[PDB]
C-alpha cells in the first residue's frame, strides 16, 4: 500500500521522457507533432496507472535482479507505458461512441472545443505510439515480434469485445433478451480481461523471457477469470458503490448497459418484475431509475453479490494455486489484493 | 489495360476467401464476427483496388518466376487485400470526421440506419484485420516483421498527416495563410503519398527479399513525387475534371480545403484577389463557389497545371532513370501510365 504507491510516483515520473521521445529533423510536421503531444498529456495522465504499472511490479518478480539493469527497467517503463496508451485510444474512442460528457473528472477530449470528432484521428495516433515506442527501446530484443503480436492481438480482442457490446446494448432499445449470462462473460472476457488482466503480465512474462504457449496459457486462466470479477464488482459499484468511495455516480441502468446486475435481476425476476424492469430500465427518468434499484434490492442483489466474490475469491485462490507454477504466486496474489479489497 | 483489368478480376474473387478466413470454435462472439462481415463487404469492396493491384503486378515483376508457387502468389493477393484493409479503415474513418454523405457512389458506412459513431469501433476492426491477415499467411516467411512495420509505420504517416490536414483547414474557419505550398507537399506527403504510391511497392519488394536500406530508400524518392503528382491532378479534377468522366463532382472550395488550386491561386492573385477568395471560399454559396472558380480561370490555372504536369512527367522519368535499378524500370513504368494518362 505504501510500497506500490511510490513504485507509482517513478511510474509518471517516466512519462515526460515517454512524451520527449514521442515528439522529437522533420520542420513542417512540427504542427502535427504539437497536437500529438497535447492528446498525450490530456489523456494518458490522470488515471490509477494500474495496468502500466502491473507491466513494471511483474517484471521486477519475473526476472533474476542481476539481469535488471537501467536499460532492463527503462523497457519495463515504457511497456508499461504502451499499456496506459492503448488503454487511452480505447478510452478516447469509447467516450466519442457513448456520446460521454466526463471522463476521469474532466470533460472528455472529444467534448473539447475545436476538438470534436477529430478526436477519431487522435485517438488512432495514441494507438500508433505504442508500436513507434517498442521500435524505439525494444526492437533489438528477442522478445519484439512477441510484444508487437500481443498488443495487435490485445486491440483486436478488445474491438471484438467492443462489437458484441454495441450489438448487446443499442442505447434507444430496450431489449433485455439480450442480456444473458453467457453474453455478459463474453463481452466482459473480450472488452476488459483480455487487455486489463492478461496483456500486462503476459508482457512481463515475454520480457522475462517467459514465451512458453502453455506457461502463457496458464497465466492467462488464472487472469481472464480476475478480469471476470473485476467487472462485476465494477457493475455492483456502479449501482451500490457509496460515491464518495469510488469517484462516480453511476449510469448503467439509464445506457441500457448489459450489467452484472441486470442480467442477474434477470434471472430471479417473475413475469410482473420483468415488466417493471422493461418499462424502466434504459430511461434516464430518475423515478424510473428509482424503481429499478428498488427491484434490484427487493431481489438481494447485494446478497448475491457478496456470496459471488466470496466464491470468486477461493475459485481465484484455487487457479493460482494450480496454475500459478513456475511463476511465483506473489505475482497474482499481488493482483487479487487490489481488487478483492 | 486489357491485361491490367485481367489480373483486376483475380484480385476481387480472392475477396471471398479473405472474408472466409477473418471470420471463423467460438460460439458466443458469433453475432461480432457477423457484424464484421457486414463491415467488410460494404468498405472494402466497390473500389479500383489500384493500391492492393500494385502489390500483386510487382510482386510478379520483382520475382524470379520459378518462386512463384500457389502459396507465394496466395500471400501476394493476401498482402494486397492488406493494403485495401488499411485503406477502408481510413475511409471510413475519415468520412465520419469530414460529415461526407456519400463514398464510392453510396451512403458511407457510418451514415447508415443503426451504424453511427459505432462505425470508430468498425473501422478499427478494418485495421485489425490486416494484422490477422499478415499472421494467418505470412508468420513463417523472413519477411513477416518488415511487412507488419510497413503497415503500423504507413499507418502513422497517415494519421500524422490527417492531423495536420485537419490542424490547416478547419471546416468554418477561413484561414488562406494557413495554405503555403510547403505546408501542402507535407500534408500530400504524410497523408496520401507513403500509404498509396510507397507502402504497395515496399510490401512487395519485401516480398521478394528486398530489404535493403538504401534499395526501398531509392523507390521511395519516386514514389513519393509520384503521390504528389496523384494528389496535384486529384485537385485540378475536383474542380475542372469533366465529373462524367471522373466519377465525382467536387466540393474542395466549399470545404475550406487545402487544395493545390487554392495554393497557387494564392501566390498569383492581388490583394483584391486575394479579398474575393477570402469572401468566397469555404461558403456553400453556389455563387461564391462561381467567383472562386472564375478567379483560379482568369489566373490561368489550367494552364499552370499542364504545365506542372509536363514538368513533373519529366522529373518523374529522370527519377526513374536515376533510381530505379536494380528493380526492373517497369515497376514505376507501369504506375507512372496509370496516373500521367
Ligand atoms: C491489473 C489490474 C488492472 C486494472 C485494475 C484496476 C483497478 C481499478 C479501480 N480500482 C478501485 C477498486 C475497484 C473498483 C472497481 C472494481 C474493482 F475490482 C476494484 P480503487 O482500488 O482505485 O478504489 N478502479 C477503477 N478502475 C480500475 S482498473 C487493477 C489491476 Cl490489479
Ligand atoms: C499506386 C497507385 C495508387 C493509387 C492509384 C489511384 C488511381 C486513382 C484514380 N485513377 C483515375 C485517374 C486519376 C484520378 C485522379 C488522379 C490521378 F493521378 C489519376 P482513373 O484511371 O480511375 O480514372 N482515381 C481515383 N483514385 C485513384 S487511386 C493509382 C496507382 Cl498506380
Ligand atoms: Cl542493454
Ligand atoms: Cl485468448
Ligand atoms: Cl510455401
Ligand atoms: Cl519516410
Amino acid at each position: 500500500s505504501d510500497v506500490y504507491a511510490q513504485e507509482k510516483q517513478d511510474f509518471v515520473q517516466h512519462f515526460s521522457q515517454i512524451v520527449r521521445v514521442l515528439t522529437e529533423g522533420h520542420p513542417e510536421i512540427g504542427d502535427a507533432i504539437a497536437r500529438l503531444k497535447e492528446v498525450l498529456e490530456y489523456n494518458a495522465i490522470g488515471g490509477k496507472y494500474n495496468r502500466g504499472l502491473t507491466v513494471v511490479v511483474a517484471f521486477r518478480e519475473l526476472v533474476e535482479p542481476r539481469k535488471q539493469d537501467a536499460d532492463s527497467l527503462q523497457r519495463a517503463w515504457t511497456v508499461g507505458w504502451c499499456v496506459e496508451l492503448l488503454q487511452a485510444f480505447f478510452l478516447v474512442a469509447d467516450d466519442i461512441m457513448d456520446s460521454s460528457l466526463t471522463r476521469r473528472g474532466q470533460i472528455c477530449w472529444y467534448q473539447k472545443p475545436g476538438v470534436g470528432l477529430d478526436a477519431i484521428n487522435d485517438a488512432n495516433l495514441l494507438e500508433a505510439c505504442i508500436y513507434r515506442l517498442l521500435k524505439l527501446y525494444c526492437r533489438e530484443q528477442p522478445y519484439y515480434l512477441n510484444l508487437i503480436e500481443l498488443f495487435l492481438q490485445s486491440s483486436y480482442q478488445t474491438e471484438i469485445g467492443q462489437t458484441l457490446d454495441l450489438l448487446t446494448a443499442p442505447q434507444g432499445n430496450v431489449d433485455l433478451v439480450r442480456f444473458t449470462e453467457k453474453r455478459y462473460k463474453s463481452i466482459v472476457k473480450y472488452k476488459t480481461a483480455f487487455y486489463s488482466f492478461y496483456l500486462p503480465i503476459a508482457a512481463a512474462m515475454y520480457m522475462a523471457g517467459i514465451d512458453g504457449e502453455k506457461e502463457h496459457a496458464n497465466a492467462k486462466k488464472i487472469l481472464l477469470e480476475m478480469g471476470e470479477f473485476f467487472q462485476i464488482q465494477d457493475d455492483y459499484l456502479d449501482l451500490f458503490g457509496d460515491p464518495s468511495v469510488t469517484g462516480k455516480i453511476g449510469t448503467d441502468i439509464q445506457d441500457n448497459k448489459c450489467s452484472w446486475l441486470v442480467v442477474q435481476c434477470l434471472q430471479r425476476a417473475t413475469p410482473e418484475q420483468y415488466q417493471i424492469l422493461k418499462e424502466n430500465y434504459g430511461q434516464k427518468e430518475a423515478e424510473k431509475v428509482a424503481r429499478v434499484k428498488a427491484l434490484y434490492e427487493e431481489l438481494d442483489l447485494p446478497a448475491v453479490f457478496l456470496q459471488y466474490e466470496e466464491d470468486s475469491y477461493s475459485h481465484i485462490m484455487a487457479l493460482i494455486e494450480q496454475y500459478a507454477a513456475p511463476l511465483p504466486p506473489a505475482v497474482f496474489l499481488g493482483l487479487a489484493r487490489k481488487i478483492y479489497k
